[PDB]
């Protein structure tokens, strides 16, 4: 070989040392959102029992049978709230992933003639405790967990039935 080959080798070493990386932030966000999903999954029993024994969905954490929203917290979750039978979880505003800072995800259920189906996805709202339909959360806010930061199973629309 000669000097040109060595220079090319050094250039290739620099090229390899200055390479790019894929988007691992999405995977870390999914891993951190799994905790919020697990925390929100634990309030299903109380809401279901109240609905079965009273005929209407709970309107607040008080008669649902759970603690204050500010007390249901984890490493990356800061609040879990129940409103008209809908469970919503909010992530922390610091020491967490940048993409899922102060964002919300929701869980809700619909009653069938022989079963009760549960859904998971972007935030939804219910207007009346005796209603059977849901809609989108808001149009004047940006506190929605992106599709890229959710598992493929936890991607449901408000019109799903
Ligand atoms: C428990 O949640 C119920 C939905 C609520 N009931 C009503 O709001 C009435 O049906 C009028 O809509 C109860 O008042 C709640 N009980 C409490 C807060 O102690
Ligand atoms: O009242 P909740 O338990 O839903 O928590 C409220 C929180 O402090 C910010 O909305």
């Amino acid at each position: 070989f000669t000097l040109i080959e060595l220079m090319i080798v050094i250039a290739i070493v620099g090229i390899l040392a200055a390479v790019a990386l894929p988007a691992y932030q999405d995977y870390t966000a999914r891993a951190q959102v799994s905790e919020a999903i697990l925390l929100a999954e634990g309030q299903k029993s109380a809401v279901t029992e109240y609905y079965l024994n009273h005929g209407e969905w709970p309107g607040d954490n008080s008669s649902a049978g759970v603690a204050t929203s500010a007390d249901i917290k984890g490493k990356y979750v800061q609040s879990v709230t129940v409103a008209n039978g809908v469970i919503t979880a909010q992530m922390a505003s610091s020491n967490v992933n940048n993409e899922i800072k102060s964002k919300k995800l929701s869980l809700w259920a619909k009653r069938q003639n022989g079963s009760v189906k549960w859904f998971c996805g972007q935030p939804v709202t219910r207007t009346t405790a005796t209603a059977t339909d849901v809609a989108a959360a808001n149009g004047k806010t940006d506190d929605k967990i992106n599709t890229k930061h959710l598992p493929s199973t936890c991607r449901d629309d408000s019109s799903a039935s």
